[PDB]
């Protein structure tokens, strides 16, 4: 599923994601944008350290879930990586919090580092409702 603006930010509000440790709605959906063009079935081989990324917020198999093919990879989400691949984003949520629990908060993911991190993010939410 390819989710217009507006229509994932209400998803992510009703899922419980403003404010999610502190993170706005506006850096989950520049991170969102970013990291798929808000696009839930992308995904991305690493043929470098054979990892693949899965979804809308683009979660790694190495660490977050399992996809039975990557080298001595764990499953913090406990997840199959096949999750994170529906047209339903509430495993993907609840993953991505589990991510965001961690130390670096919402700089785990680089893209957001890249492209959201010290930006004006109030273009994303705008005129959506939340
Ligand atoms: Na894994």
């Amino acid at each position: 599923k390819v989710f217009e603006r507006c229509e994932l930010a209400r998803t992510l509000k009703r899922l419980g994601m403003d404010g999610y440790r502190g993170i706005s709605l506006a850096n989950w959906m520049c991170l969102a944008k970013w990291e798929s063009g808000y696009n839930t079935r992308a995904t991305n081989y690493n043929a470098g350290d054979r990892s693949a990324d899965y979804g809308i917020f683009q979660i790694n198999s190495r660490y977050w879930c399992n996809d039975g093919k990557t080298p001595g990879a764990v499953n913090a989400c406990h997840l199959s990586c096949s999750a994170l691949l529906q047209d339903n984003i509430a495993d993907a949520v609840a993953c991505a919090k589990r991510v965001v629990r961690d130390p670096q908060g919402i700089r785990a993911w680089v893209a957001w580092r890249n492209r959201c991190q010290n930006r004006d993010v109030r273009q994303y939410v705008q005129g959506c409702g939340v």
